[PDB]
């Protein structure tokens, strides 16, 4: 009863490709939902709203949250530069999941994929906080611009981004 509802708001060269609807799991894993929750509305004065999806891999997942470089180098959480794997409890089912990613082992900061395969292979290495609840056809035409280098073929950028409840 508790699972916060967020929303990021997707361009592709300026075309709208929609809206993802997230659930964030913070029944399971509230400290990595409410850092996620508060870079989605910005309200510490920073966060997701105008960064990009920077890699982007078919047949894997797309790759986000890099708020500061753009690049998958930057990001920092809302408590620090860093927080703790919070567990691994909810693992990578198929696509839609929700995990972050990390340079090892408790080093989440605001750099966050969405899955368009089962990626069972990291389970237990990167924290899955949630699941697509509106808009996998968004993801899809996300993943449609990515290469096998991650390198995207057009600027995918979230316009807009904040919590719906
Ligand atoms: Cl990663
Ligand atoms: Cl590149
Ligand atoms: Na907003």
């Amino acid at each position: 009863n508790a699972n916060p509802l967020v929303y990021l708001d997707v361009d592709a060269n300026g075309k709208p490709l929609g809206r993802v609807v997230l659930e964030l799991k913070a029944d399971v894993v509230p400290k990595t939902a409410e850092n996620f929750r508060a870079l989605c509305t910005g309200e510490k004065g920073f966060g997701y709203k105008g960064s990009t999806f920077h890699r982007v891999i078919p047949s894997f997942m797309c790759q986000a949250g890099d708020f500061t470089n753009h690049n998958g180098t930057g990001g920092k959480s809302i408590y620090g530069s860093r927080f703790p794997d919070e567990n691994f409890t909810l693992k990578h089912v198929g696509p839609g999941v929700l995990s972050m990613a990390n340079a090892g082992p408790n080093t989440n900061g605001s750099q966050f994929f969405i899955c368009t395969i089962k990626t069972d292979w990291l389970d237990g290495k990167h924290v899955v906080f949630g699941h697509v609840i509106e808009g996998m056809d968004v993801v899809k035409k996300i993943e449609s611009f990515g290469s096998k280098s991650g390198r995207t073929s057009k600027k995918i950028v979230i316009t807009d981004c904040g919590q719906l409840s």
